């Protein structure tokens, strides 16, 4: 029984029970849960127990330039706590904890913690690597330690536990409901890696609710020439209106047989949901298609001028598309070709994977694989094997091999990009599945977010949420009962607050009415869950943050479009270092997942400028989607939107360009404080400006840009909330701030400036990796996005093609039009949203 109590508690954390057999039409789920075991054991066996508990979280990059000048010292200060007992020794960057540690007695079970957050500076790691030292640099702050005992490993326990061609009938189709009266057909294609080996389709008929051809149709193809992965895709058109897919060979390696009805998705009024091996749940209001299957298996060296050929091939854009003859090129001259680890994915596009001949050789390739091994990890690259053009389990596990050497700061980095690309695996196991599972069970930092990034999708995707449950429950069974134990407080909570939201917005009007009675409604239910609801909860953005109890006086509702409630709470460690709250959003009626893409992205932007020693003072605050349509946002304290600093100064409504100069100097302590913030409100604006540019999301209403007392701007609000054009918004209060007006310069000004291009030209130096980023955004987090037309705006930006003279000068012509364009943009939304 006990049993049923921890699948039933692990059915709670996940969101799904993957028990449930409703919706599938095999055993590959079970199967996975089966073969994710190993892959499990053998990490949890593996990990160093003590590393395990404490987590330290460090980089093996080099410090950047910017922060040595903070210290030329070659000495640093920590301040070591003890109750009131507080010493303050000074040490060197490469000093190590424990160094540290015995030279502090000079003046063996202690270790050292931050203030107030559950983060231990631990292990052989010089602390300049210590990302919370670098992060106390990067905002000149005190490192503040306390000194006490390492926690016990035993709570990180874990429970004991044929040449025939190919052809397939189509019987029928089935809707129970019906405007019109239309023709309708059925379209069968095999696909592999998004490329249609063959097409077939049945006749027109008259749409009626139950509509039935019972035809064989016999495929060009192979039996013996189908590869693993390949999809059998079955459409209506009518315009096509569903889909659904079957994987022609199975996970045990044979090929499909029997008798199949399977239920379809529907298109609203291209994207990785199309992709999917999954079928309807819905049952009583889908459509459906019964098919029939009955049918296992298993030197010359390249001339000068066709090289020079290959090589500008090789140099095009991943977006570039691939003629007859690159592709003859590229495969003719493979061997060439292996040696140019950029040209891999261009080169497995040119492979016939419908010819089992070639499949074979290519394996054989992959053999003399040797370049690839050797080569200096590339980030792009590897990302583009992953993604929606290759089906070859092969060909991807490659760049999973590559991802191996992935530090665990780097597997953060690109931790949600790489668990949302689990949707272009043609099977539930997978090799970087199972990369995924092995490093959350190693680290957990990346384990807590990599279940937060699991149970997003789980709980808001019909189309891979039985996927997803399978790999977290192979998480949850892995992570020991300290981890079990924190997740579920966190459940319970945002379990609860999301309910909270619910009723709330359920009193609540379309109009930006907020009133004490829907307040005293809030703070009322407030009341009974403060009132067990567990004492102690781990944010959920941010794990090293215990939150404790509400502070209900400063709970209220947001006066926005739906009614998120402004939360704050007691940080339930004594030793944090203020009174301040934790403060966060809970919001219904938004789709995160899309900020959750940007704001991931946004990080991504600064590592790149760290490598090239640039801090853009990038403020990409937590988000994390817990349900549909519903999760959770940090609050950045003592910020404000640019549209209310000019509400208050100006008229509720309407533009003055000395405003945001007025709010800063005030707000500011000193001048010396106010000369900071405008040196760090030219930063931020200039990284705004070329990071949103480079998404095509510059342009923005005031209400979705937002500014600190001490000058940092942020934009929010992704993904979408509020819409002549302008490439990004760079509006005479911020000129102003700048000490511009008109057409003239200023030593900020031309500050400015010349960071907005050293920062552009920094990204088109990873031209690749954010094209890639970017495209895969759109596939996994938008609903649909029309492949080729929208996918190209990266390029146009990134000024694909170009030198670096043109590229500079192109990005201060965005800035002129800026300078020209002056309120009118925003004008316009004002009155838009008038
Ligand atoms: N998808 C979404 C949704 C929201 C929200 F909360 F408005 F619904 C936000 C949001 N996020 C915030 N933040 C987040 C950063 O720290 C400051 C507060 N503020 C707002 N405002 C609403 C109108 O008055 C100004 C404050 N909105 C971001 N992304």
């Amino acid at each position: 029984e006990e049993s049923q109590a921890f699948q039933r508690q692990l059915t709670a954390l996940i969101g799904y029970d993957v028990t449930d057999v409703s919706n599938v039409h095999d055993d590959e789920l079970e199967f996975t849960r089966r073969g994710l075991v190993t892959p499990r054991m053998a990490e949890v066996a593996s990990r160093d127990p003590k590393l395990y508990a404490m987590h330290p979280w460090v980089t093996s990059k080099p410090l950047p330039e910017y922060l040595w000048k903070k210290i030329a010292n070659n000495c640093i200060f920590i301040v070591i706590h003890r109750s009131t007992t507080s010493q303050t020794i000074k040490v060197s960057p490469d000093d190590t904890p424990g160094a540290i540690l015995q030279s502090f007695f000079t003046k063996q079970d202690f270790v050292l913690r931050v203030c107030g957050r559950d983060e231990y500076l631990v292990g052989e790691t010089p602390i300049k690597n210590f990302q919370w030292v670098r992060h106390c640099l990067k905002n000149g702050e005190e490192i503040h330690v306390v000194l006490d005992t390492p926690p016990d490993p035993a709570l990180d326990e874990v429970r004991k536990e044929c040449d025939r061609k190919f052809r397939v009938k189509i019987r029928g189709i089935d809707i129970p409901v019906l405007n019109t009266d239309l023709t309708v057909f059925v379209e069968a294609n095999i696909q592999h890696g998004q490329q249609v080996l063959c097409q077939r389709r049945t006749s027109p008929k008259p749409f009626t609710e139950e509509v039935l051809w019972n035809v064989w149709l016999e495929f060009s193809i192979k039996i013996k020439d189908l590869p693993k992965g390949a999809l059998l895709n079955l459409q209506i058109y009518c315009r096509l209106l569903y889909y659904v897919n079957l994987l022609l060979i199975d996970h045990r390696f044979l090929l499909r047989r029997g008798e199949y009805v399977l239920h379809m998705w529907q298109i609203s009024g291209f994207n990785a949901d199309k992709l999917t091996s999954a079928t309807n749940p819905d049952k009583e209001n889908s459509m459906s298609i019964s098919i029939l299957l009955d049918n296992h298996p298993i030197r010359a060296e390249m001339p000068n001028q066709l090289r020079k050929q290959l090589e500008a091939i090789i140099a095009t854009d991943p977006l570039n598309p691939l003629t007859a003859e690159d592709k003859e090129l590229l495969w003719h001259f493979r061997y060439e070709s292996l040696k140019h680890p950029k040209a891999y994915p261009k080169l497995f596009s040119s492979v016939k994977w419908g010819q089992q001949e070639i499949v074979a050789k290519t394996y054989q390739l992959l053999a003399r694989r040797e370049v690839w091994d050797q080569s200096a990890l590339d980030v792009g690259l590897t990302m583009q094997l992953l993604d929606c053009n290759f089906s070859d389990e092969n060909v991807r596990a490659i760049a999973v091999q590559k991802l191996e050497s992935l530090e665990d700061d780097d597997v953060l980095h690109y931790l949600l990009q790489l668990v949302q690309a689990v949707k272009f695996e043609p099977y539930h196991d997978s090799a970087l599945a199972r990369f995924l599972l092995k490093r959350g069970l190693r680290n957990k930092r990346i384990g807590h977010f990599l279940f937060w990034f699991l149970r997003s999708e789980i709980a808001q995707s019909r189309h891979y949420q039985q996927r997803f449950a399978v790999i977290l429950e192979a998480y949850l069974r892995g992570c020991g009962t300290a981890m079990l134990h924190d997740f579920t407080q966190q459940v319970q909570v945002i379990e609860m607050l999301q309910k909270v939201t619910l009723d709330i917005k359920s009193l609540s009007a379309e109009k930006y009415d907020v009133s004490s009675q829907v307040i005293s409604q809030l703070k009322q239910k407030l009341e009974n869950l403060q009132n067990s609801l567990p004492e102690s909860f781990r944010v959920p953005y941010d794990p090293g943050l215990k939150a404790g109890a509400l502070a209900i006086e400063k709970c209220k509702v947001m006066a926005s479009k739906k009614k998120p409630l402004w939360l704050e709470f007691k940080c339930a460690d004594p030793t944090a270092l203020s009174n301040e709250t934790i403060g966060i959003i809970f919001k219904h009626g938004d789709d995160l997942r899309q900020d959750m893409l940007i704001l991931q992205i946004l990080r991504i932007m600064e590592s790149i400028w760290e490598t090239e020693s640039l801090d853009l003072c990038l403020l990409p605050y937590g988000c994390i989607s817990t349900g549909d349509k519903i999760g959770m946002i940090e609050i950045v304290k003592d910020a404000t939107t640019i549209a209310k600093i000019q509400q208050s100064t100006v008229g509720n409504t309407g533009f003055k360009d000395e405003v945001l100069n007025h709010w800063l100097k005030e707000k500011s302590p000193t001048e010396e404080k106010f000369q900071a913030a405008v040196e760090r409100f030219v930063y931020s604006c200039a990284g705004y400006c070329v990071a949103t540019f480079v998404l095509g999301i510059g342009d923005r209403h005031n209400d979705n840009i937002m500014i600190t007392e001490t000058g940092n701007l942020f934009h929010i609000d992704f993904g979408h909330i509020l819409g002549e054009r302008v490439p990004f918004v760079l509006t005479p209060d911020f000129l102003f701030v700048m000490g511009t007006s008109g057409k003239k310069t200023s030593p900020h000004f031309q500050k400015f400036q010349d960071i907005c291009v050293k920062a552009y030209l920094a990204l088109r130096h990873h031209t690749n990796l954010l094209i890639i980023l970017f495209s895969m955004m759109l596939m996994t987090g938008m609903p649909q996005l029309t492949s080729k037309e929208d996918i190209e705006y990266i390029r146009d930006a990134l000024t694909v093609g170009k030198n670096e003279e043109d590229a500079k000068k192109y990005f201060l012509d965005q800035i002129e039009v800026c300078r020209d364009k002056g309120w009118t943009v925003q004008f316009n939304w004002f009155l838009h949203l008038v």
